[PDB]
């Protein structure tokens, strides 16, 4: 069935590299990694820093949009509603 | 100056579990993470989507905030250099 035993004839390794596995995935999650290669998580120094800063700058993005959204609603509504006669 | 070897009676082990150190940092990022404990890369997983879902995001999101910025910028230069006898 089988010359080495380790598993049975399926996947070799187990669960104790599916790491560097999503790792590679993770590799060209930050193009820029390759030039600070920062030890195997090199991809998690920068995967952290990410999902940290990358979602802190979500939050005050749309903050600005939702507020932004408001204004040329409510002013887009007033630019039309007052061309036509209206002073 | 030290019974074991291993290192020089500092920090033990090496650059083989800097990892799960900075992973420790990451199960943080995904407060989520915790009930998908999806194997030691859990926060991989998750880290993976994150900085490539994440950035879609942002790159989608300030698209329509650069949009209404320049709405409410041009829509009040018309809301207020029209009020006052214009019409």
């Amino acid at each position: 069935m089988a010359d080495k035993r380790a598993h049975h004839n399926a996947l070799e390794r187990k669960r104790r590299d599916h790491i560097k596995d999503s790792f590679h995935s993770l590799r060209d999650s930050v193009p820029s990694l390759q030039g600070e290669k920062a030890s195997r998580a090199q991809i998690l120094d920068k995967a952290t820093e990410y999902i940290q800063y990358m979602r802190r700058k979500v939050h005050t993005l749309q903050q600005d949009i939702d507020d932004l959204k408001r204004q040329n609603a409510l002013l887009e509504q007033q630019v039309r509603a007052l061309e036509g006669s209206g002073c």
